[PDB]
């Protein structure tokens, strides 16, 4: 039964606050903060973790976390669990526990690769491998009919073995139909994926250079799309362009995109 399966997922997702130690702030936004932490594991040893801090909304957070914790794919970030701490003002402070990624987010990695002390120049073959990794994570989520809604290179994390995983599930990433009638589908995530592939191929450029966020709906409506990057194969550009076809039904699925990206990668020496 669907209910008993949700009750199990809820029991599995909560981490006792005594098993966690909070460290330094890694990042701090408006919606919350990211801190380093230590999680005491079942095997009696501690693991370095990243801790993100934000009745109905609490239950909704828990239910959503219970679903994400259930995800099991190498290209999807693992949710280790959640804690609910209470602020001095009696305001709930939900915390989400994730593996710590020393390499950080993909967008920052890309930008650092263009600096001397940062990682070395990323070869085309490795940039394509990052695209395959994200398509695999998205294929997993779309098959489970789970919408990401904020896919961008900044929301992709690099693991220690250089595997990319999708995480955190922005006008220049939003599909033409979601700007026009609030409609959001799996084909809208395919559009954001095309935009993300373009960010990887330009090594971190902000999409639509020279175009202002308020000019975006008019720009797309008139048929304009992201331009081909200088260091990008024609085969790759066609793939990212197929993500931005006006009619969402004409856009390929993540499965189709993944296979095209894998084939192009295999074709490279
Ligand atoms: C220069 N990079 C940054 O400032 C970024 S980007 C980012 N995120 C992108 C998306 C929102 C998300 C929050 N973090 C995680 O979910 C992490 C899981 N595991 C990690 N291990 C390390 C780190 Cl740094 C982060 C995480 C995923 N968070 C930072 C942070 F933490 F520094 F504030």
């Amino acid at each position: 039964s669907h209910m008993e399966e949700l009750q199990n997922k809820l029991e599995d997702v909560v981490i006792d606050r005594n098993l966690l130690i909070l460290g330094r702030i890694l990042g701090e936004g408006e919606f919350g903060s990211v801190m380093e932490g230590n999680l005491k594991q079942e095997d009696g040893t501690s693991l370095k973790v990243a801790v993100k801090t934000m009745q109905r909304e609490i239950e909704e957070f828990l239910s959503e976390a219970a679903c994400m914790k259930d995800f099991s794919h190498p290209n999807v970030i693992r949710l280790l669990g959640v804690c609910i701490e209470m602020s001095s003002q009696g305001i709930p402070k939900p915390m989400v526990i994730l593996p710590f990624m020393k390499y950080g987010d993909l967008h920052t990695y890309l930008l650092y690769s263009r600096l001397e002390t940062g990682p070395r120049h990323i070869p085309l073959q490795t940039l394509l491998r990052f695209m395959v990794d994200i398509a695999l994570g998205m294929e997993y989520l779309s098959n489970r009919n789970f919408l990401h809604r904020d896919l961008a290179a900044r929301n992709c994390m690099l693991r220690d073995d250089m595997t990319v995983c999708v995480a955190d599930f922005p006008v220049k990433w939003i599909a033409i139909e979601s700007l026009a009638d609030r409609v959001y589908t799996s084909k809208s995530d395919v559009w954001a994926f095309g935009v993300t592939m373009w960010e990887i191929a330009t090594r971190g450029m902000t999409p639509y250079p020279g175009v202002q966020n308020h000019e975006m709906y008019d720009y797309l409506l008139h048929g304009h799309r992201l331009k081909q990057p200088e260091d990008c194969l024609d085969e790759l550009y066609e793939i990212m362009y197929s993500c931005w076809r006006t009619d969402p039904l004409d856009r390929p699925t993540f499965s189709v995109l993944r296979l095209q990206l894998e084939r192009l990668l295999e074709s490279l020496p």
